């Protein structure tokens, strides 16, 4: 018995806030959170407590500390089969990572529609507001390996496996509404250009290098998603605070056989929020697991990630009514033209038990659809359909990857397919072919119908010659980038310009930077000029004279394309650093902590060392982390309570904490003599918007602080931060 | 509905004789035959009746006859995910075959001891006669591929997986009591020498080629097993009628820690029986699946394969009491010196459901032992311990092959090993290492003990220098071959000579044949001379003068080494061909079938066409096969009833049936006018031992036939067969 | 032609200081730098300039920008074998990373002894001061994945393959002179304890978590190498400025059959130097490829890494 | 991909073309060819876009599919002419 006698090794099996208890496998942390998929995994869940340690063949091991040798200082013997089994399993633990989105974090949850959608689709999982469908969702970055950092600038994946009663449906989306390229034949080129360069394998998790911008400069179709990635969309605060999109136009098919075109959306109920670049980049060093950690801890705290599924629906007869082609995945459908109709809610409420078994081995593929859905001729979607089945043959070791437990349907599956590596199902059917008489032709085909019918493809008319040709309706590259640019606030536009400027500064061949700037001048001259000024490049008179691309269907902006133009803040689940001193005003700390708790905001008590400090009144304050150990990068706001401020006033870490939080536009609140830190951040005596200050933490101090947190960051501080040495 | 109205598509779920019903998966043929392992496989058995045909993701298929195309004569579309999943699974069905023993046939059963062995071993499965241990047994040839023929001349494997309460123990043996080589380092040399030659990959399932005999001629340690392989041991009648051996000396360890040396035996309760070479060779062309078929149908009929497990036990103090080294796997322990103690019985009573999932994927390995067993320094066994865990990583795809259902232990298994390709178990342990505090160190090591204890190696003393050197005690090659030769009946010696003669005649390089005859002259001059005579080789005076090797501990024979010297014939499960005519004497047929039924012998009614014939009293006799369709090779004896003999008397195929059966030494019985067929096989009017003839098929006629069948073949016939052109 | 007319896309094939030119494949940056191993790879090196783009079966491709479809807005056809070959190869690019030391940076070079060692060893590569042996060296971290950062706190691997005339010798060492554990049977326990924890797969490239310190606390044999890892040895400035060690005692065997015990060392001729923790940790965010980059650029500059 | 272990099966010697082959495909299990191209994508400027596409033509040209006419709905249907 090596556990502490007080039982403190084991986290409580109840919701607890971030940092309050060690994290644990979901079935131990939250044994009563169930759904039909979680329950179906019980056949493979393995416990440990009270069991003997064995080999994989069930033989009990007596001494798991030593190899078998001839003499206690002698050579290891070949006959040690316990050693060799254990080292062999170790030696073959790794499987190939995903070719793209190798870095990702996943959770289980459930989805339910708000009302039946039978009028527009026969998909069973959308047929009844009381039908609950379990989900497994993985969120990811794109470029970096499985061991890369989370808060890089990149697109994010947002992949949802719906375990429906009529089959698995995987909605395999990203967090921006378009992709970089038009036709899947170019996917290896694009991916190779953004991935680490092939001679030296640098850089990891960064588009900031020559080959990515070379390809962008040569393929202007890429510019629209490049605009999104260079905005603060590329650096989300959390997977809970980003949008999701299926990108492609798909079809819904109802029981009468009518097709409606659809694009899929996820709206985050926590709101949209992103980091700023300097914070994101520094956070990749201070905590490369920050998004993975934040998702796991939100679920352990009960701050369940919630998202609303929504559809943009366009009738078949309106296919050609826009200035862009609906089948072109580099174009978005502005919500001002086609609104998102709310469909249902997804809540992620339990972590996995074992990351490798459930996250690493999960296989999502957008070809996994169900009756009631269908594809379109989008030429990027069409090639995706080939890739996601083919890649699993190496990644997951063969054609039986649907028998890996996380991938299994919860509905029935029966067919004539047999064998393959790793075959788990032992088929008893006398027949392995159809048509057969020897088993009365079972299992049997099922005609299509309104419910529980076979899959039949929508009978779309095809007419044309066999060509490798891009549709001319796809040959427009700048109007969507411009619509995105004009829809952003002034501070978002600044962050875009700073994104392009920072990334192009890392491109060693200057002509590439020049070619990118020339493309920017086809989108918007103000953008192009601002980036050029940061790169020391002067636009030519020709460039100054490029006419801007047209409006998109009459629109000159669409505010739903901005993260921040329309307030959607939610403070629940956010966190505040509280910088302690060795004699904290206890009345301040009571008021601060209860106000935060009332709004579901978490706190971390920080000091210059671990252990405890004692408040003016004798209250013992346990310390969560030191100032350097939990930097301001990891919090949303900073509060400094009154007390003995001299204890920390000359602490360089405490001062720099406030300087970093101030640079990154975070709300900062200072009570009583903590206002002596105004000099560290150069705040005027009469104060400034974004800094809460008062004689004590009472009255409206915490409400003012919370109001600032609901607006996420103090954008008005931006011109004040250039001078700050931080 | 495609099944026939009358239900004749589905075999009865009751025991039935070979040929009476179509064969079926074991759980459908014998649903009520149960054991703990078969019951534990219920989680992975999948049915089929009444279920819809789906993709592997659970989506119902409407049309499983057509690809999706643009127009009904148009090109196939990439978006056809149904067709690609089905073709992808097909394209990846095969896995590598086993390096050796790739051809094999398997069944489920159970083992039970006759008495507790706790005085000599603490192995839990041998602790109590009421301990029932499920087994899965795979019988195999050695050289040929998984698609090669069964009745080749070869060594046979006999591998038994015991699913004990203290771990899987695999007894991985062959059907002769020694192996070809002494040290595992030479196994790839020997196996490459016997396998198809590397330039052109010929010959399949045959040792009859230059490289095999080149290795043998240069490595006289092989000669003992080569003598077995050249005897009729090399061509068993059935997996049910051969012996099995573990070959190596292992140890039993009791609760006191005392080690006893043990060699393992399986004694077939159906008796020992083999084919003759011509019959075996021709059977590889008429039915290359004969042993697989015979095993499956025996079990379907309730002719369960039964074997007694036997131990030769040698106390530790007697290690050096023999003329040969107990660790040398090319030496046998004569039963006259150390008797086989009969310790328990194994019954194989259920065929698999799916060959690939349960037989092809089964992994047996002799390093899978349990507490109460241990290894010795036998240098062939020592190297085997490395190979059987290593080879599964490619064959079965990775280190989780114990999770493939058929391989899973039925007792608990818990450890800190994680991940690997197609990981099924989802571990919930917070710890994946020990020692750990965070899960109170579970699962925990267990000290060795008398029951349910951890495995500890027997503390054998090792003293010597690090050397690659063969023990001098292994350097004797001829005395065991000679003891084997002297123990055979005269007809068994003739078949040995004929085996050597036929094989060496296929060696194209004559000096190799000469070098083999020289080795034979070191074993026995009579043998050497008889082989040389058939090869047109004359022994030199030096060869005529080689002194024979010494007796083995005073023995100049041991009849336990002969298949036939001691009567152990059992006719239950054997099969007779009854050659019909278009007017059968029904009284003969009743008397024949009655007497066969009484002894559990099966029959097959044969004619010149399929369909039925009608007997003299009107009984309608259904025909199982034609003369040419079910050759005499496939039966144990032939009976010709009386009736309209002129119907068949000039039938070449019916005459040849009897000539072939007669050449192969099979009993033949002829009733009434069927005695006209005496002329085709040249039998004198007075008759001949092994031909049963009488006026009708009365009761005496059948006892005489059944007595011949209990003696298997009519060996006295051998000098008459030289004249038969068949 | 997409290249700039001034030729500024292509780096000079001469030694240049870090940042002066874009980095390039070895054989194009330093075509005249050769050794027996580098030459022997010429059978499989493949160029590109002036060659047509083809499938892997050697069929020239006319249009590498589009899939084949039925009409220019139509569905992609299964008979597009060019698209499926290209996407199949992409789909199967990745292989499993190394179980440990998955993050590493490598280079070619050569070794030669200062004098013959025939009195203590008959190894051919140590027999003659003028017999040069090619080498390939990979330096690595231990815990993190292939896409983790370079300037973590960790032990570093230092593995040298010597391509000798009497076979390959691999000296597979680390940058500290001992290991954490005594018996290989415990390696999966120790590695599992230091690797990301199994429920949530955190933390990457860091021993700073409960399971590693749990194992340490319960296995005091670890403490020596834990001391080295917590010192600035854990955060070297460059792979050029750390020591290497084989850790184990091995044997040298001379022609007379005498055995001498030996432990192997590499001394960096650039000297020993490490970062400080705040700088190392912030560098994993500002340039997670810092040691990979510094090694490649030192070789491009002519600052060849040398070790005794 | 299973039978020959991955996507570099054209590098097994019997399968290799005797004519030139050059493209932007990289890596995979058992990769033999060591690409020196600074670029592993096209279009690129950093290797002047080599290796380059080739127009179709009478000899030594790029592959182009015959522009057969396709007309019909997306169906899983046997042509009646096959019946
Ligand atoms: C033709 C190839 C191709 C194209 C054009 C795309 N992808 Fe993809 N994608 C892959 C081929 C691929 C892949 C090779 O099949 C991956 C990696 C491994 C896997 O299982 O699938 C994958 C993974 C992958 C994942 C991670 C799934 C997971 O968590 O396991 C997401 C979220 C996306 N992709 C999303 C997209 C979106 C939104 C695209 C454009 C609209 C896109 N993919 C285009
Ligand atoms: C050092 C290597 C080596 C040596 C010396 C032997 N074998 Fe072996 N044997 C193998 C390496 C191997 C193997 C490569 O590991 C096989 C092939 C596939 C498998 O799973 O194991 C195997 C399969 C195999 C099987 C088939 C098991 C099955 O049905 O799947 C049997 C019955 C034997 N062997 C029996 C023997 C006997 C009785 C030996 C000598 C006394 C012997 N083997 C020596
Ligand atoms: C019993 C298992 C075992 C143990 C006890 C060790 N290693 Fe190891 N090592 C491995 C099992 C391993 C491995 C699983 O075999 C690796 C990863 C995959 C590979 O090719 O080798 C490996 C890789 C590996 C590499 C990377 C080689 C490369 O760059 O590819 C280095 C430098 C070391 N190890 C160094 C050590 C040192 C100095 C050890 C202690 C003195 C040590 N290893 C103990």
């Amino acid at each position: 018995s090596l556990a502490p006698e007080d039982g403190s090794h084991r986290p409580a099996a109840e919701p607890t806030p971030p940092g309050a208890q060690p994290t644990a496998p979901g079935s131990l942390k939250a044994p009563d959170t169930r759904n039909e998929k979680l329950n179906s995994l019980e056949d493979v869940r393995k416990g440990s407590e009270n069991y003997a340690l064995t080999t994989n063949q069930g033989v009990r091991i007596a001494d798991d500390q030593n190899s078998l040798r001839a003499g206690s200082r002698g050579p290891t013997l070949l006959e040690d089969f316990i050693l060799r089994e254990k080292i062999t399993h170790f030696d073959h633990e790794r499987i190939p990572e995903r070719i793209v989105h190798a870095r990702g974090s996943a959770a289980h949850g459930y989805f339910q529609p708000y009302k039946s959608l039978s009028d527009i689709t026969k998909a069973d999982f959308l047929s009844d507001p009381n039908k609950i469908t379990p989900v497994f969702v993985r969120f990811s970055t794109v470029q970096g390996g499985a061991g890369s950092a989370d808060t890089v600038r990149d697109i994010r994946g947002f992949a949802t496996k719906f375990y429906t009663e009529e089959g698995i449906f995987d909605l395999v989306g990203n967090n921006t509404p378009i992709f970089f390229i038009q036709d899947a034949h170019k996917f290896p080129d694009f991916v190779h250009a953004v991935k680490p360069e092939p001679h030296w394998a640098i850089p990891q998790g960064q588009d900031a290098h020559d080959t990515f911008w070379d390809y962008v400069s040569l393929q202007p179709e890429t510019l629209h998603n490049v605009m999104w990635a260079m905005s603060d969309r590329g650096i989300p605060r959390s997977y809970r605070t980003m949008e999701g999109f299926g990108i492609h136009t798909f079809r819904l098919i109802n029981a009468e056989g009518k097709a409606t075109f659809v694009r899929f959306h996820w709206k985050p109920l926590a709101g949209k929020a992103s980091l700023v670049w300097d914070e994101a980049q520094k956070l990749t060093g201070r905590d490369p697991d920050f998004h993975r950690r934040e998702l796991w801890e939100a679920i352990e705290a009960g701050d369940f990630p919630e998202y609303e599924l929504g559809f943009q629906l366009i009738p078949e007869e309106d296919e050609f009514k826009f200035d862009f082609d609906l089948l072109d995945p580099t174009k978005l459908i502005p919500e001002e033209l086609v609104p998102v109709q709310r469909v249902g809610k997804m809540v992620l409420n339990r972590n996995p038990d074992n990351f490798f078994a459930e996250n690493e081995q999960a296989a999502f593929h957008p070809g996994h659809i169900v009756p009631g859905l269908d594809f379109t001729n989008d030429p990027l979607l069409q090639g995706r359909l080939f890739s996601y089945t083919d890649t699993q043959i190496s990644r997951l070791g063969g054609p039986n990857f649907h028998e890996i437990p996380i991938n299994r349907p919860t509905c029935p599956y029966h067919n004539f397919q047999r064998d393959g590596m790793h075959r788990m199902g032992i088929d008893t059917n006398p027949a392995n072919y159809e048509p057969n008489s020897i088993n009365d032709n079972w299992p049997r085909e099922t005609p299509p119908g309104p419910k529980r019918g076979g899959f039949e493809s929508y009978q779309e008319r095809v007419e044309g010659n066999k060509v490798r040709e891009r549709s001319p309706s796809f040959g427009e590259y700048y109007s969507h980038p411009r619509l995105f640019w004009l829809s952003q606030t002034p501070f978002e536009q600044r962050h875009i310009v700073d994104g392009f400027s920072f990334e192009l500064s890392k491109v060693v061949r200057p002509y590439i930077r020049e070619r990118v700037v020339d493309q920017l001048a086809h989108i918007d001259l103000t953008l192009a000029q601002a980036v050029a000024k940061n790169l020391g490049i002067e636009l030519t008179d020709d460039q100054l004279n490029i006419t801007p691309p047209p409006d998109v269907n009459g629109l000159k902006k669409d505010p739903s394309l901005s993260l921040y133009a329309i307030p959607d803040g939610d403070v629940k689940g956010r966190v505040v650093a509280i910088l302690l001193n060795d004699e904290v005003r206890s009345a301040d700390l009571l008021a601060i902590l209860k106000a935060l708790k009332a709004k579901g905001v978490h706190a971390k008590l920080l000091y210059s060392r671990m252990g405890e400090v004692t408040a003016d009144d004798g209250t013992v304050l346990p310390i969560a982390a030191t100032f350097a150990g939990a930097p301001s990068l990891t919090v949303d706001a900073v509060i400094v309570p009154c007390g003995n401020i001299a204890d920390i006033a000359d602490n360089g870490d405490a001062n720099y904490y406030l300087m970093e939080a101030y640079k990154h536009l975070k709300p900062i609140a200072l009570a009583g003599d903590a206002r002596k830190f105004k000099a560290t951040i150069k705040i005027a005596d009469q104060g400034e918007e974004g800094i809460v200050e008062a004689d004590s933490a009472d009255g409206s101090f915490m409400d003012e602080l919370l109001t600032l947190m609901a607006a996420h960051r103090v954008w008005s501080r931006i011109p004040k931060i250039d001078k700050i040495p931080a």
